[PDB]
């Protein structure tokens, strides 16, 4: 750290420190932090430059970690971070054991809350505040939002039930977030006190008012001023739409992440963004195909956690022939444990009429989509990881057969059943082994008749897939072999039951096990 | 039917005859449908008889598109849609549903039981409607205490901004108005909901407006022995709270809240922020307990991952009708909560087999620390288990309840009764397994060893449920013993008595017996 060329934020190593500070020595401050977060994380964090006066006034005010400060998802939290113990470490962020992206609470007692998913900060806040009230030691709670956070149903739960308990608590509302990846009247009528907009780069002005709201009871609101799958997935829309006036596509505020860009600027009346709404995003696309038309939600496995009851209730009850596109299966690398694709396959395969299909290649991807999107007799869903494929040729289309997996090599002794894009690491596996391969395609309805046959043939299967071993598909394939009463042992090979942390998906997978050398010491260890 | 008494109703059994009615009528076809009503058969479905008169009257149903958000809202809605003379059905095996159900009629726009969705359904109906360009109309009535849902609130906000043509019917049992208007509708009211001409003449209009539209008219059960629990526990312990997402006296916590109101937080038809806000209370070092249902813990399945599972934060989850619910049907089945909690790591689940294991398992996850805990338990009674001092159950650990041979059985849950009568009958060892997660690992690789076969039992899903479980220890230790799982097939279950359906699903011990012998 070169204290001469930040000599102001040299004086603040702790918060304690920071508020001794004159006030008149903020707005320099505020320069040095911008300057320092600038000269210090690797290329992004806009909403990070925006929120360093909002930062330091909180700190500034608030007598944190004593009083609560919970932080919405986003990079608004980077300097945070750095007033918060962990400004020589901030160049590792999202590294493999590196700062986490976001607040996490192992990470910092300044850390109230870990986020990653958005729209959590007011419904945790609340809680804090009505503990702080019973505690009766005078801790005060504040959250801060972004805008695209305060579209989701729970915050606005939250915020309808603060106007009905009242909890000492302020919500700042900063327009600097976007929380991915006149203005007043609505909280007002939530039961807010509102004041702003504010000038949120004015550090002694938010001083002087965060000082006199932090003071007020009851709810208060301040608001301040080579291809990847996802573009195969893309791909496919524009050309689908082309053909067939009944495509439509619904994105929960994900339109880059999940690829959708070039279809929203082609086809702008097939396309709708609900903002960060996942529950609803299901539930209008089963309003579409009650009215004959065709949806298809583009989802993270990690969001679809949130519509979960939708895709049973207004989905799967209905038979409705919705179809899911689900990005980031698997391990996600960067963003780390809020934000795996790890538990898709165990929550969607326990539900009766669900289709869920694993592509293990781009041009699976392409195939399975197709197959999900003429299937007519309930809803599917097709999940692939973030990043890119293998190269495949992209064949023409056809329906796959529903249910029924596909051999690719034939051994001996030991079969592989894979499910998704793990499959060029079994490859390698099952050649150095001389094992059976089999792709299986679908996670339900699983091929049971090729399950029978091949534990007919060797003496003990291996499953693998990118999610959870708990009810995994693996998980499945164990199901079937026991009812039938054929005792033949599986090695289920997955994600083990943790949560998994940041890093590459490359250097992630090979700490797991899921690359092919650690595929080939799992089985020689089991056997 | 009788005519004698209903004699304008008896004329209108469809809608077609009802639009044929001249208006001066329709108020005595009300009056005769809410007496009706009261002979035949809550509340809420007599407070709906004009409004539904009225918009049957108006739309050009089953073309124009009705959807109602749950409620007994939808009786009289049957009754002028050709199911009259089957209202006597209603929530007994093979009868109506209770609900609108997409197969039952093509008056039935949109399945529900869950609440809330009717106007997310609504808008993706009336933007269909629209692309369709037949002059399709669409309509959704949704309940006070149903627009307090978050998905309630996510759908009027994009309603807002698509500016579809739908109209949303608040049925209501500064101004209230200015809410909806800032997220975006056209509103009217509030009217008076009783007043059918005046409903008619105020439908008749909205109906024909474009863009988003608003019209505001005006032995003991498992769940009495959690709330018995509460009460002792908050008796002596200031930390304990109590959370339920409105269903107070379905979860058993009335005298709770006149008890300990301080402690009690109804936060409304709010799943989501129900979890997230016991969160918060933990993070406060308090000790919250979420009262909620299985069906109705599926909508805060994010909450339960994100903002307590990976904070390890020791929530305790009260998981009341679990497995077969009984009369409410497919929609509110507790049959999948084994299956979605167990795959989420740091979580301890727990399934109790009588009154006597439900509280000390509550009392077990009240006083674990180290993360969240979840006890479920079916609707109904208990066994009439004596009711012992209260201690923490070894994590983990399963009890023998019986020694036999050949066949062991591993219960998880309240069917316990029911493996123990065929334990006996087929001389087989018994254990009851208490946790599903984390298993009791030693004890069912002991079994294995001394048993040439396991059956598992569990009132959940098969398909990733607790027996699915033991299967994936055993085949990691590389064992060959089978094991047949018994549990709830891979349907959705049908309504019924819970007595009728456990056993035409073969869940009584006659059917297990059944099914054991079957499978060897
Ligand atoms: C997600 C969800 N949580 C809880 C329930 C339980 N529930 C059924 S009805 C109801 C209240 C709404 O009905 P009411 O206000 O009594 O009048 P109505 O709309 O029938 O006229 C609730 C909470 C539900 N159906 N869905
Ligand atoms: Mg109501």
């Amino acid at each position: 750290f070169d204290i001469a060329k930040y000599p102001t934020l040299a004086l603040v190593d702790s918060t304690q420190e920071l508020r001794l500070l004159p006030k008149e020595s903020l707005p320099k401050l505020c320069d040095e932090l911008r300057r320092y977060l600038l000269d210090s994380v690797s290329r992004h964090f806009a909403s990070g430059l925006g929120t360093v006066e909002l930062t330091v006034a909180l700190h500034y005010v608030y007598n944190t970690p004593f009083d609560r400060l919970i932080w919405d998802v986003g990079h608004q939290a980077y300097p945070h971070k750095i007033l918060t113990g962990r400004r020589d470490k901030i160049g590792t962020i999202r590294q493999k054991g590196g700062l986490h992206p976001f607040p996490w609470r192992g990470e910092s007692e300044y850390d109230v809350l870990s986020v990653g998913h958005s729209s959590t900060s007011i419904s945790a806040g609340i809680g804090v505040a009505i503990a702080a009230a019973k505690e009766d030691k005078q801790r005060r709670a504040v959250c801060v939002i972004g805008d695209g956070a305060i579209t989701a149903g729970m915050a606005f739960e939250a915020m309808n039930h603060a106007g009905d308990i009242k909890p000492d608590l302020l919500v700042v509302l900063n327009d600097n977030e976007m929380s991915i990846s006149g203005p007043g009247t609505l909280f007002e009528e939530l039961g807010f006190n509102y004041i702003g907009p504010v000038d949120g780069h004015d550090v002694l002005g938010l001083v002087s008012t965060l000082k006199n709201m932090r003071d007020l009871k009851g709810p208060q609101f301040l608001h301040i001023m080579l291809p990847s799958y996802s573009k195969i997935f893309g791909d496919w829309l524009c050309e689908t739409a082309a053909k067939d006036n009944k495509l439509m596509a619904i994105t929960p505020a994900m339109r880059e992440g999940s690829g959708m860009v070039e279809f929203s600027k082609k086809f702008p009346d097939r396309y709708f963004d609900v903002a960060i709404a996942e529950q609803h995003a299901v539930t209008f696309a089963a309003g579409l195909a009650i009215g004959d038309y065709k949806p298809v939600v583009a989802i993270y496995s990690t969001f679809l956690q949130r519509a979960y009851d939708q895709v049973i209730h207004d989905v799967a009850i209905q038979k409705l022939p919705v179809l899911f596109a689900i990005d980031r299966a698997g391990i996600v690398g960067a963003d780390g444990q809020t934000h795996q694709g790890a538990f898709d396959l165990s929550f969607l395969r326990c539900i009766p009429d669900m289709v869920v299909m694993t592509p293990s290649d781009e041009n699976e991807c392409r195939q399975m989509l197709y197959t999900g999107y003429h299937y007519s007799d309930g809803p599917c869903a097709v999940r692939y990881p973030r990043g890119s494929g293998t190269g495949a040729t992209l064949e023409p289309l056809a329906s796959l057969p529903i249910g029924k997996g596909v051999v690719k090599r034939q051994g001996e002794k030991i079969a592989i059943l894979n499910f998704g894009t793990l499959l060029p690491e079994a490859a390698a596996v099952a050649d150095k082994l001389n094992a059976t391969l089999v792709d299986m395609r679908f996670v339900k309805p699983l091929d049971t008749a090729l399950i029978l046959q091949l534990a007919g043939e060797h003496d003990a299967l291996v499953t693998l897939e990118e999610n959870a071993i708990m009810g995994g598909a693996g998980s499945g394939v164990n199901e079937v072999l026991m009812a039938h009463r054929r005792a033949v042992p599986v090695l289920n090979i997955g994600l083990p039951d943790y949560f998994i942390p940041q890093g590459t998906q490359e250097e992630i997978r090979a700490d797991l096990g899921l690359d092919a050398a650690g595929i080939e010491a799992k089985i020689r260890d089991w056997l």
